[PDB]
């Protein structure tokens, strides 16, 4: 019935999904064990939905396997000893990135930064090399908190408001030469329906960032979106 | 060097519409207008600007697409609605529109138009003959407990996605009647994506009371599955 | 039925279909009203052919939604007084041509020629400022007879017989500084089939006629063929 | 003022048959014959011509694609044809090549051409062997009469498409046998796109003496869904 | 099974099974579907479209878009003498010879392989091709043909040693005009060697060309068409 | 020039490439930093060969990301304590299956075998529970050399020899209720090139051996390949 229900905002859902926890995905429409004599006979299609169907030891991931590719490629080159997220949902990816610059032998220290840090499905007892924090993007004063950081430094960019300010605050009192500003998902959206602006706007930092073309064509995600810093 | 001597704004206001909602026509960058015709073949094929949201009607800017207004169409032309709702506004040009063609087609309808923000709006008063402007949220549903029971046949749709399924719930038990349709136009594909299982049943808890209509739902990129109607 | 039924030259058809009134889609394999209960299990295909589906007021339209977005631009901006269209079918052009203007509050007059104007549909009383016209195109005394059009003015060609030497003739004697003449649909085929000679014809108005650019790559069946005076 | 005193011949003669009935290879524009192999990598991989109607066989034009070539010779070896008809001569170059292969086949089998206008054959006069052509109209059916009860098995091409169901009627009470193929290249499609109810209803008629051939009948774009053939 | 021996499945890779012609053979539908229920047909091919090709009742590699550029070749470049390093079934061999007769062309066809065993053409249709067993390695395999009638088109279809057996050729074989082709692999060398593959590609600029008319015109033929070039 | 040089068998390079060792890409036709003031302007393509351009840790990396988001979610569910590639080419996949393990928690020993070992370039330093083998698929002694090892296991063809027989070998000696035998790459290939024995040889193992849909399908590497065993 509809008429004893109170619904939620399903926008609350938009690049997200409902639930933080991983699902592990099951088969409706044939059995895991497709008998081998029948083999043409078994369907090409996946058996589940491709939304968001990433996991990292149980922990959802965000960032598709190419965005991965990319992001292992880049710590691999810089050896950056700080990588801050901003935006942080389930905390899958903070996971990722301290899982693997271990492996890597980077000495590194990973920031959250979430005004609701609620989502976070990582155990209790996971979080060696993790500094969460509180804050909301229109105050400047969250990012100060953090400037005796370690370099090279990799900001990364996953809610995206008052971001410009961000980025003009970064270049002036942050980012060494050859750090990584990243704004994920968004770039081309706001080239798509504010082009006069944006353009403008980008290209203010004419002299100080700069788009590094080496990744920022190699996934979905990061598409034309990942910056760093010049000599000037 | 022009990064600091800049205010920046917020961008994410024009997902969806764009950062003016007055018409500007497309103007040429890369060819002239007036190509020689003793080089016909060597003429660029591709369109020449933003293929965004090119569209217009007599002046004013418009959001929905060729083919969206074609099914608008056969739609008006079908049911001869004497009452359609936007639910959303911005530029009001498809307020305009949707009252030239109901005129053209001798349907005495009357045009309605629920926003919070109208002044984006841009009709000139003096052409606005069967069109009103009511302000206020979709979160309370007082802002339609004055639409009065204007006649019927009636369209709603809706457009700007808030609390749609509390509104949709008042409308089907207050307002529509059998024939009456009920759209939500760009949305429904995305709220499915990220929500399989909450939006198949929010939906469904509507069995009884509506259809989709597949005449026109698989007809156009923005109304994809999103058109409704009543059977009671 | 083979030794009985006999047969319509089915190419008579070819481009227009067999039944130049309107006449809504029906559903087939669908009931119209798909519950909502099963949402997710609904077809996402069309279920009606999408040859000519669309229409303007009980009128069969042959002009695409995008050609028809693509000719209103150009009606707001030029503002014509006279609209030449050449060949009718069902006159559903005609009548979306004078309509539009009307809404635009422009002063427009739309005129069909065709060799045959038996198939047109238009409502008797809903011909205000159409004129129509009987005539083949390979006789120029079908556009001499035409009494003088007021401009700016468009000439749209969807009959394509004998359209160069009617090129000619309309440069001539007609069309004037901003003034559109206008070949639909046809003009990547003669360009496919007959490359050189069509070149060699196109060309020769290199210092009458240029391509708008604005329009021209702005729909399938206006395919770099909006042409009108540079003077 | 080239536009003055031009001929202007009619183009819509040229439909799907090009300028010149008398075939010449391609030429090279933008790129040279002998490309140097030390910029190998740097050469266009675009065909370099226009892919309109390349196609031949031994200096006569062919307007049948090689895909359709491959049809026919599949279709010449099952069938041994005694004789083969063309409704549609042109440069009658399918007329050499259906022949060329009957001979290499070691098969006897006359080939006939009819059409109304034969002065396009380029098929030089000490290259006749085995061809008689025809001169004839379609809508005229004594045309198909003086076809002196050829050998069979047949197979009967329409290339001309005129009064073209009125031909299969004859052909059907009079000249077909037990596998005998009857075929329309090109149009089927076309005429079910234009007349979708008429052609049905037409096609349906010749439900009891004639078959689709599905081997060969989604076989190639060309011949697509217009290979028919005597049932019983 | 337990007692099973499996052979390897990539002795088949770009071949198949059965050197032999056999005609394919529909399974879910009738060959003769019927007239009523014409638009409910399948619209797809109805078999396996991996190497359906033949040519009188041997089974052809060479795909109907790659025999028309041979054609053409042929035609222009009346040659006289083939040389298809890869034989298999021999189809190719019967097809080239067969082409040569009815354009009224004296040229012998040759194949050349390591193994012939799979080859399917009778003893009754050998006139003028000739077989040959010899490996690619081994060099000597091929000057046993330096005394043959010019023009010359030399297929490689084996692409084993392919760089040196070319070498050879540009020293002791290829007069100016003829054919050096290697079918299906150049692009698969650039793919997987760019910079080896540029280099033993680009040593015979001094003698070599890639041919432009022929070459962007099949898939099998790609990059691969070259030519003997002015000395 | 060419008739000094000596051309190595490019065919060797089939599917794998020149260098074996890791090269982090390089743009050619674009600086690597694009300003802001044009980044409308900037291009869109990769700017380097998309042909095996992964890496980890300074390794290269045959499998995708598609590929390595399978291999994860195999190993997480199963915790095999027990891999093994077969083919090893640069060692890079044998590392990452060893890393992977390490960070899971799962103590899982990987095994790489060879008739080559040469081009492998995993450092010593980092060589922790990788074991390799020489020896050619082949010879079924590769494999009864091979001493007991731990389950879960997942069995991986990646060289293709022989691959049917060593399933057999593998049903029989090795493999138990719950652990893979997965050929990557190769099954589609063969399925086209040699459908009827492909399916009578696949079926020939119905009764031990079953298509995991949950990873099979997820991954055009892994496309179809994804056996397990089950009683
Ligand atoms: C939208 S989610 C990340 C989704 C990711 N961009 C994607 O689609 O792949 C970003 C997170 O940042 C938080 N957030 C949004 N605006 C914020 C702000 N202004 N300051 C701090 N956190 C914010 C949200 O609560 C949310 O959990
Ligand atoms: C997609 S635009 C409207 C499109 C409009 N029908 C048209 O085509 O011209 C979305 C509109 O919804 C309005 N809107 C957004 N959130 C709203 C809310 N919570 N309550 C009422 N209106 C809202 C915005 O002001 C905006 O004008
Ligand atoms: C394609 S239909 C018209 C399309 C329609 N007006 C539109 O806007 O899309 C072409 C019309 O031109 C007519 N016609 C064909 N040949 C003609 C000729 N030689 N002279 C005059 N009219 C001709 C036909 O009778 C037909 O009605
Ligand atoms: C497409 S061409 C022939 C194609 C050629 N047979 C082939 O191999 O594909 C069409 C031919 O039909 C002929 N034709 C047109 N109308 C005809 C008619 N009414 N009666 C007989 N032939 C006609 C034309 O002369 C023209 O040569
Ligand atoms: C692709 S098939 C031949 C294709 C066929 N001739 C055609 O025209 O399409 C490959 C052939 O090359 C032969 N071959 C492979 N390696 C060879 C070598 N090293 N020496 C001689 N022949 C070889 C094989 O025996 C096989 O017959
Ligand atoms: C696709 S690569 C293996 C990639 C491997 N997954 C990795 O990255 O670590 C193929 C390998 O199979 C090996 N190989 C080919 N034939 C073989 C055979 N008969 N016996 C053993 N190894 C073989 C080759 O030497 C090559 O190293």
């Amino acid at each position: 019935d509809y008429s004893r229900q109170n619904f939620q905002d399903l926008n609350l859902f938009r690049g997200l999904g409902e639930d933080p926890a991983y699902h592990p995905p099951v088969l409706t429409d044939r059995p895991r064990d497709w008998p081998l004599d029948r083999w043409a006979e078994a369907p090409r299609d996946l058996g589940y939905s491709d939304f968001s169907p990433y996991q990292w030891r149980g922990l959802r991931m965000l960032k598709d396997p190419d965005t991965q590719a990319v992001y292992h490629d880049m710590l691999w080159e810089l050896r950056p000893r700080t990588i801050v997220e901003l935006g942080v949902y389930n905390g899958g990816s903070l996971a990722w990135f301290r899982d693997l610059t271990k492996i890597m032998g980077i000495d590194c220290q990973v920031i959250g930064i979430d005004r609701d840090l609620s989502r976070c499905q990582i155990p209790a007892s996971d979080m060696e090399n993790i500094t969460l924090h509180q804050g909301d993007c229109s105050d400047l004063t969250t990012f100060e908190h953090l400037r005796e950081m370690a370099h090279p430094l990799i900001f990364i960019d996953n809610a995206h408001a008052n971001t410009f300010n961000i980025m003009k605050w970064a270049v002036d009192h942050l980012l060494e030469e050859g750090d990584y500003f990243i704004i994920e998902d968004m770039i081309p959206y706001w080239y798509r329906y504010a082009p006069q602006l944006f353009s403008e706007y980008l290209g203010a930092f004419r002299d100080v960032l700069s788009m590094d073309m080496l990744y920022a064509n190699a996934s979905s995600q990061l598409d034309r979106g990942v910056l760093r810093r010049v000599a000037a």
